[PDB]
């Protein structure tokens, strides 16, 4: 599914993930924008050291979901990356809180530095109800 924004912001906030960790919905929308362009679906091999990121927040399989063919690997969130490929968002979002609650924040996606960091994010929840 390839989310529309403000129908992806209103349904980030009804999942608390509004100022989760210190984190506002305007960082994490841009987080989604750049990481998978609002999709679902969107899957990206690293072929440099055989991991994939999943689903709409790019959740790399190393270390926070399971897909079985990533070399020295671990499940963080305990999830199958299946689960991440999904419409119904809930699983990337309960992942994605979990990325977070290590110290690095939102700086764990390097997407978020080059991007997001230290500009003017209110566009992307700008109209939206939330």
């Amino acid at each position: 599914k390839v989310f529309e924004r403000c129908e992806l912001a209103r349904t980030l906030k009804r999942l608390g993930m509004d100022g989760y960790r210190g984190i506002s919905l305007a960082n994490w929308m841009c987080l989604a924008k750049w990481e998978s362009g609002y999709n679902t679906r969107a899957t990206n091999y690293n072929a440099g050291d055989r991991s994939t990121d999943y689903g709409i927040f790019q959740v790399n399989s190393r270390y926070w979901c399971n897909d079985g063919k990533t070399p020295g690997a671990v499940n963080a969130a305990h999830l199958s990356c299946s689960a991440l490929l999904q419409d119904n968002i809930a699983d990337a979002v309960a992942a994605a809180k979990r990325v977070v609650r290590d110290p690095q924040g939102i700086r764990a996606w390097v997407a978020w530095r080059n991007r997001c960091q230290n500009r003017d994010v209110r566009q992307y929840v700008q109209g939206c109800g939330v």
